[PDB]
């Protein structure tokens, strides 16, 4: 498999470039770029596509959406969602993809949509409790965590978990730290949050969940602080890209080996690119 990066906002430019990581080659490669800028990017992969949906463009938050074949190398345009959504965390399960909360340019969002694969139509399920933008999101089990994220007045630490099959909310332990702007990866059974902005620092702390003990702790930090990142799990590794330290945006990768909770640099992204969306193909 590949890691992809999409868009992103490097500094002065939001991005419609993409790019490719080979781990075994440890090298970043431009792709074929996406038809819209977008910063804030929301991404998933459903049956070996890769769906890139919401963010920035520079001038109007988008509810537009655009899948990528990396067979062909092509985009094509996708269903628009019920409502433009920056920031928002993205989830697949039983063959759907979920948009969670994000910031439609007025206010923070604790809606959620489905894409319905029968219709390529959206639509919305049942809200979280908590408004969120710069949130992260989670598969394990069956169900949907969403973790932390920014309501517009608190940098949150607090969770919820959703259930499909009932289309119903519930409550989850919090977190050690408030994270907007969080990655999340899912590997070995655990969730990791990883960096994030608490209100007065960007973060490089990185905390584990252990769902049989409803519990998180601290893992090895990241080298850097990072908001705004991509997080992708390839071969059993975590790698966290890009993001905002505070000062710069950042091109820099890392990668996490869970069996000897170190942190490893690998080699950087062609641009930097804060508010990126990663896939894993």
């Amino acid at each position: 498999g590949h890691i992809y990066a999409v868009g992103g906002f490097d500094g002065h430019t939001h991005l419609n470039s993409v790019e490719a990581y080979d781990p075994e080659r440890d090298e970043w490669h431009l792709v074929a770029p996406m038809t819209t800028r977008r910063s804030g990017v929301g991404v998933a992969v459903l049956q070996g596509r890769i769906y890139v949906l919401g963010g920035y463009d520079g001038h109007t938050f988008l509810d537009s959406v655009e899948a990528y074949d990396p067979d062909t190398d092509t985009w094509s345009e996708v269903t628009r969602m019920t409502s433009g959504r920056s920031g928002v965390g993205v989830a697949v399960t039983d063959g759907h993809i979920y948009a969670v909360g994000g910031f439609d340019g007025h206010t923070h969002l604790n809606s959620v949509e489905a894409y319905d694969p029968e219709r390529d139509e959206w639509h919305l399920v049942a809200p979280m409790t908590t408004r969120r933008s710069g949130v992260g999101v989670a598969v394990l089990q069956g169900r949907i965590y969403v973790l932390g994220g920014y309501d517009g007045h608190t940098f949150l630490d607090s969770v919820e978990a959703y259930d499909p099959d009932t289309d119903t909310w519930s409550e989850v332990t919090r977190m050690t730290s408030g994270r907007s702007g969080v990655g999340v990866a899912v590997t070995d059974g655990h969730i990791y949050a990883v960096g994030g902005f608490d209100g007065h620092t960007h973060l490089n702390s990185v905390e584990a969940y252990d769902p049989e003990r409803d519990e998180w702790h601290l893992v090895a930090p990241m080298t850097t602080r990072r908001s705004g990142v991509g997080v992708a799990v390839l071969q059993g590794r975590i790698y966290v890209l890009g993001g905002y330290d505070g000062h710069t945006f950042l091109d820099s990768v890392e990668a996490y080996d869970p069996d000897t909770d170190t942190w490893s640099e690998v080699t950087r992204m062609t641009s930097g690119r804060s508010g990126v969306g990663v896939a894993v193909t």
